[PDB]
């Protein structure tokens, strides 16, 4: 009993489009879209639209027991909350079946729609997912319910750059180490034709060796062509962003990636100075300094820094049109700051960094600080607040 044939040969686009894992219409982006729009259809006021009533009655049960079968969070077992941001928690969690540790990123929808911002998480999805980069945190899992995006990473037991800078005086030794791997790290974020925005050491993890991963891409966008972007995008605390980033908050300016060689700058002062270099008891007081670095920029006398380090920093910290880093990461790589007998640009993730975390366990997470409500509003009219997320959903 055949079918005489026709439609075959979209079949076999289709079949094409649908298994491209960075197409928008793979299987899972489907079952979301399916899923999303009984979410935002089963309340008791749409239901009264006998259209929405047949489709509910029809596809409901289905969907419920696809929702049984699909990863969720009830899968994890949570050890431990290790981050909470404004967006939602991060947790040390164990999968049940494969008794695996990994890092579970939590953001809350309702957080995302409420304060209007729900783009930002797609970069960071697809970062960390396709990235293949052992200078980025990988992407294993992500997926949704009616409440969280959940974003399953490698678990980083080495803590952030934070909590190694405020348990130890950095000298120029690991400053070199920990700037090169910061430089390597942002150069294969370029080389993905994405700018940051916002690197600071909060956003730089180390792993079971002690060595550096970028983690939190939320402020990241695509360059255009010419390797800019015109926007007026906001981001928050200022103490590491640029001059440039910092102005076009006030309206549409340009700025490209040695807006990220700024941040290196701010950094690697932090660490030999052990403050940054605007800090001010307020942010406008940090804002100003920054628009002023070429009066506001100052080592003390008594933090003794080599000339070489002093040389890096200000070549870091100037205009964008003379920045260091304007003309590609070789200018940084040649540098004389980065001149030592521990390491080669080529092969540094394998040599021994400064400080190798000590891990009791795989749970062991005792390099983050101890840490211990909200809703959508039942519509009365079709609104689709989980339309922003279909297409979430990833499986290595
Ligand atoms: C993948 C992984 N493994 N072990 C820890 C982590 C992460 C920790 C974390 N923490 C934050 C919080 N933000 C940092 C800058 C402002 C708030 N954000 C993230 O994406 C991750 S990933």
């Amino acid at each position: 009993s055949p079918g005489d044939g026709a439609g075959a040969s979209r079949q076999r686009k289709l079949e094409a489009l649908i298994r491209d894992p960075r197409s928008p219409i793979n299987v899972e982006s489907l079952l979301d879209g399916l899923n999303s729009l009984v979410l935002d259809l089963d309340f008791p006021a749409l239901r009264k639209n006998k259209n929405i009533d047949n489709f509910l009655n029809r596809y409901e049960k289905i969907v419920k027991k696809i929702r049984g079968l699909q990863m969720k969070a009830e899968d994890y077992d949570v050890v431990k909350v290790i981050g909470r941001g404004a967006f939602g928690e991060v947790q040390l969690v164990r999968h049940k079946a494969s008794q695996k540790v990994y890092a579970m990123k939590l953001l809350s929808k309702f957080e995302m729609i409420k304060r209007s911002d729900s783009a930002f998480f797609w970069e960071e999805r697809d970062i960390m997912a396709f990235a293949n980069s052992p200078w980025v945190v990988q992407l294993f899992y992500a997926f949704q319910d009616d409440r969280y995006l959940y974003m399953v990473m490698e678990y980083m037991p080495g803590g952030d750059l934070v909590n190694l800078m405020s348990n130890y005086d950095v000298p120029e030794k690991w400053a070199k180490f920990y700037t090169a791997e910061v430089v390597l790290a942002l150069d294969a974020i370029h080389s993905m034709g994405l700018i940051h925005r916002d690197v600071k050491p909060d956003n730089m993890l180390l792993d079971k060796h002690g060595h550096l991963k970028l983690a939190d891409f939320g402020t990241c966008m695509k360059m255009d062509e010419t390797g800019m972007v015109h926007c007026d995008t906001a981001v928050g605390t200022p103490d590491y962003i640029s001059p440039e980033v910092l102005k076009s908050q006030g309206g549409d300016g340009y700025y490209g990636r040695e807006c990220d060689w700024w941040s290196v700058g701010v950094f690697l002062y932090e660490m030999l100075v052990g403050d940054t270099p605007f800090y001010a008891d307020s942010l406008v007081g940090t804002y100003s300094k920054i628009m002023d670095h070429k009066n506001s920029l100052c080592f003390p006398e008594d933090a003794e820094i080599s000339k070489h380090a002093k040389n890096l920093i200000c070549a870091f910290l100037t205009d964008r049109e003379v920045r260091l880093g304007r003309n590609g990461v070789e200018e940084i790589r040649q540098h004389p700051f980065f001149k030592n007998d521990q390491w080669h640009w080529d092969n540094i993730r394998e040599t021994a960094a400064p400080v190798v975390p000590e891990l009791s366990s795989d749970i062991d997470s005792s390099n983050f600080d101890d840490i211990e409500v909200e809703t959508f509003p039942i519509p009365k009219a079709f609104v689709g607040n989980q339309l922003p997320f279909i297409g979430f959903t990833y499986y290595r």
